[PDB]
RNA sequence: AACGGGGCGCCGCGGCCUCUAGUGUACCGGUUGUCCGGCAGGGCACUGCCGGGCAGCCACGCCGUGGGGGAUAACCGCUGAA
């Protein structure tokens, strides 16, 4: 359809500051900062009109169609999450789950390695990122801390992607007759607030 | 079975001549028939034939011949509204 006008809403928590600057004839940049830390998102090339009121976030489309209206939506679900980072931070959980082979994850500076995954020699090496921060707790468990919630969730993606074997290498999901087969991995078992 | 780690080929490409192999009517030797009187030296038999062989060329010989980054394909995912 079509939308002459159409208007969103995201109020903004307290001790949380919000500036908006416009970096281009159709981009912006939004800084957030709170209690836990500050984070910097661009929204570029953007239909969605970006505004401040006294202590909300007001965003409009003007002249709209369905991809245009959609955004409004999408930027309101981005800036609460963002909120949300900066006052009660993002945790994700994971969980280590293997069939013979121990794996051993440990984190080393800002590598994290797993080892004897599947009992193979080659040891899975990953990068983390800046603003994540990675415990393991016990054997089984790995959780993910940070403020950005995109980025926090991302590299818990990656994590569990890393276990994920490919061509070749992938094993069969059932076993014998139909039982369970070799699923070894790390699993994200879901999310929650630091605070 | 596999990832990872270690070692080496085959095919192709580019060079090289130290080794080995081929050639080598440069060169040295042996020897057949005849001719130059004999010896020695030599002509011809299209290097007469046979053996060895430097240089050069050469392969059947030796040497080199890789990983990375970027954007992607098939797609797999994160966040995410309509
Ligand atoms: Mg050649
Ligand atoms: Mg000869
Ligand atoms: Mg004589
Ligand atoms: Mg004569
Ligand atoms: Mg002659």
């Amino acid at each position: 359809m079509h939308v002459v006008y159409a208007v969103e809403e995201v109020p903004i928590p307290d001790g949380v500051k919000v500036a908006i600057e416009k970096t281009g004839p159709f981009d912006y940049v939004v800084k957030v900062k709170g209690p836990l830390g500050e984070l910097v998102k661009e929204f570029k090339n953007t239909p969605v009109i970006m505004s401040l009121s006294d202590g909300k976030v007001v965003l409009e489309v003007l002249n709209a169609k369905k991809r245009e209206y959609a955004l409004l939506g999408t930027y309101k679900g981005i800036l609460k999450n963002m909120f949300l980072g900066v006052t009660k931070g993002w945790r994700y959980k994971l969980k280590v789950i293997y069939t013979h082979f121990p794996m051993l994850v440990k984190v080393q500076g800002n590598q994290l390695t797993i080892e004897n995954f599947l009992g193979r020699k080659s040891k899975i090496v990953l990068e983390i990122p800046k603003g994540v921060k990675v415990e393991v707790k016990g054997k089984e468990d790995i959780v993910v801390e940070g403020i950005d919630r995109e980025l926090v969730s991302q590299f818990a993606a990656a994590i569990q992607a890393a276990t994920e074997l490919r061509g070749e290498e992938k094993p069969s999901p059932h076993g014998r007759e139909g039982g369970l087969g070799v699923v070894d991995g790390i699993y994200v078992v879901g999310y929650e607030h630091v605070k």
